[PDB]
C-alpha cells in the first residue's frame, strides 16, 4: 500500500509518502491538508500511537481533510489495513454479548432500520476489518473494528456508546 500525506490543501506543501503503519508522523510534518492514496486501505488517525480520532481512506485522492470526514487536519499515526477474504461479526445488544444478536456479512447503512432490535452495544469480529460509525449512512465518528472482542464502546476507542453504520473495508478499484 502506499499514501502521502501533504501539510496544505490541494496536494501542496511538505509531503510525505508512506508505505507502512507508522506510530508517530510528526516527525515529517505537523499538519495534513490533503493526502494521495496510491493503493491500499488505510485508518488514520489524530493523536499518536493510534489515539484521537479515526478516518477511513482508500485509493484516490483527498484535496481537503473534509474529504476524509476529518474533524482537523491533525494526522499523526496511521495503519495500513491488510486484505480481509471475508467479513463476518456479530452484533448484540448489550454490553458483553448479552441481549439478541444477529450476524452478518455483508454491510450496513442503518443499524437501527434494519435488525429485530434497535439497541448496540458489543461485537464480536469473526471475520475481517470493518469500521463502525456513529451515524447512519457511513457518517460521523468513525471506529475501526480489527478481529476480536469488544465488549464496550470503550473497546472501540468511543467515547460514547452512538452507534449507526457498519462498513466492511475492502478495496476501492
Amino acid at each position: 500500500g502506499k499514501i502521502t500525506f501533504y501539510e496544505d490543501r490541494g496536494f501542496q506543501g511538505r509531503h510525505y509518502e508512506c508505505s507502512t503503519d507508522h506510530s508517530n508522523l510528526q516527525p515529517y510534518f505537523s499538519r495534513c491538508n490533503s493526502v494521495r492514496v496510491d493503493s491500499g486501505c488505510w485508518m488514520l488517525y489524530e493523536q499518536p500511537n493510534f489515539t484521537g480520532c479515526q478516518y477511513f481512506l482508500r485509493r484516490g485522492d483527498y484535496p481537503d481533510y473534509q474529504q476524509w470526514m476529518g474533524f482537523s487536519d491533525s494526522v499523526r499515526s496511521c495503519r495500513l489495513i491488510p486484505h480481509s477474504s471475508s467479513h463476518r461479526i456479530r452484533i448484540y445488544e448489550r454490553e458483553d454479548y448479552r441481549g439478541q444478536m444477529v450476524e452478518i456479512t455483508d454491510d450496513c447503512p442503518h443499524l437501527q432500520d434494519r435488525f429485530h432490535f434497535s439497541d448496540f452495544h458489543s461485537f464480536h469480529v469473526m471475520e475481517g476489518y470493518w469500521v463502525l460509525y456513529e451515524m447512519p449512512n457511513y457518517r460521523g465518528r468513525q471506529y475501526l473494528l480489527r478481529p476480536g472482542e469488544y465488549r464496550r464502546y470503550h473497546d472501540w476507542g468511543a467515547m460514547n456508546a452512538r452507534v449507526g453504520s457498519l462498513r466492511r473495508i475492502m478495496d476501492f478499484y
